């Protein structure tokens, strides 16, 4: 493997990470109060859970995975059309909503063993969709339907979260969820998995993420122990973001997770990252604060947070360290 992709010794994954048997799998077709209670407990104790019987069509999930895999099978000459000035874009502000191919890593500088297609999905209009990939031919039709369905499911989950916290329904149905970035991640086979990472350990910086996977590689950090997240092809993995950790005043955990490489087979995952506009002010929900529950963060600019989150990887929560109080 090229030295560009060699992770620092301490960040390298061990070869036998055990299955996370305690990862909650929440059936959304249970009684309403049972769903609210199970989601609440998962958010409080884990910050990562799976949802099943979630009302998003299984056929649409399969068609979206198909067209995402078809995109990454396109030849070089087509993929160049999504590389600004001949190279992949970087996860840095301003983060534009038009489709680009992205490179990612840490600055002992190294790169993640990953190609990422990213674009905005909300609101859907002619201008946004016309900035999506031209190939495959059905990408725009399928991903337009997928993005609406994934948003619908995310807003259902956020309203379950509202009921669990004692916030009014629709608390997050505003500026706090106005950005919907869809990241299609391609992990080609890696000749030295012991030295590389598909994706470094991170919180998602946004509010909430729904992740679709059909192959192993996703791992979560629990009380410095890593566990493997079982791939369920018809489920969504829910990762609570650093923004939700702040707004709930740490009553909810954020999901710290990474992706390991595979020597023999490729892997495609689809992450829908919903969260605030860059103009937003983030603070602990006033409605939940008291003398017994004082705010642990001061108000901050999401744009200012974003710049630190995307550059400083000295700690998982480096993004919010400057805003910590009490
Ligand atoms: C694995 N990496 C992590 C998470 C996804 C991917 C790319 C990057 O995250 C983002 O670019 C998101 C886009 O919403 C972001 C940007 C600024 C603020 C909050 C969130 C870091
Ligand atoms: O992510
Ligand atoms: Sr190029
Ligand atoms: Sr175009
Ligand atoms: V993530």
């Amino acid at each position: 493997v090229s030295e560009s992709f060699v992770a620092p010794l301490e960040k390298r994954a061990e070869n036998d990470v055990p299955l996370g048997n305690d990862v909650p799998i929440i059936d959304l077709q249970q009684d309403h109060l049972v769903v609210v209670q199970q989601i609440t407990k998962a958010c409080q104790d884990f910050g990562l859970f799976q949802v099943i019987n979630h009302g998003l069509p299984e056929k649409l999930m399969a068609e979206t995975m198909d067209v995402c895999k078809e995109f990454f099978a396109l030849p070089a000459e087509e993929k160049e059309k999504l590389q600004p000035k001949g190279e992949p874009a970087k996860f840095e502000l301003p983060l534009e909503q038009k489709a680009k191919l992205y490179v990612e890593g840490e600055q002992e500088a190294f790169l993640y063993w990953k190609d990422t297609l990213a674009h905005g999905c909300h609101p859907l209009d002619e201008e946004l969709v016309n900035s999506w990939p031209e190939k495959p031919a059905t990408y725009r039709e399928v991903v337009a339907k997928y993005s609406v369905e994934v948003r619908k499911l995310t807003m259902r989950i956020l309203d379950y979260i509202c009921e669990g916290l004692g916030l009014k329904l629709g608390y997050f149905d505003n500026e706090l969820s106005q950005i919907q970035m869809m990241l299609t991640n391609y992990y080609p086979p890696c000749p030295d998995p012991s030295s590389t990472l598909g994706s470094g350990g991170h919180y998602d910086g946004n509010l909430i993420t729904l992740l679709q996977q059909n192959l192993p590689g996703l791992q979560q950090l629990i009380e410095a122990k890593w566990i493997a997240v079982e791939p369920i092809p018809t489920a969504f993995v829910v990762n609570l973001g650093l923004t939700l950790k702040v707004i709930t005043n740490e009553k909810f955990e954020g999901s710290i997770h990474r992706v390991v490489t595979n020597p023999t087979r490729d892997r495609v995952s689809i992450a829908t990252l919903i969260g605030p506009d860059y103009s937003c002010t983030i603070e602990p929900a006033k409605e939940l604060l008291s003398q017994d529950n004082p705010p642990l963060y001061k108000p901050y600019s999401y744009a200012e947070f974003g710049e630190i989150y995307l550059s400083d990887k000295s700690d998982y929560d480096a993004g919010v360290k400057p805003y910590k109080i009490n």
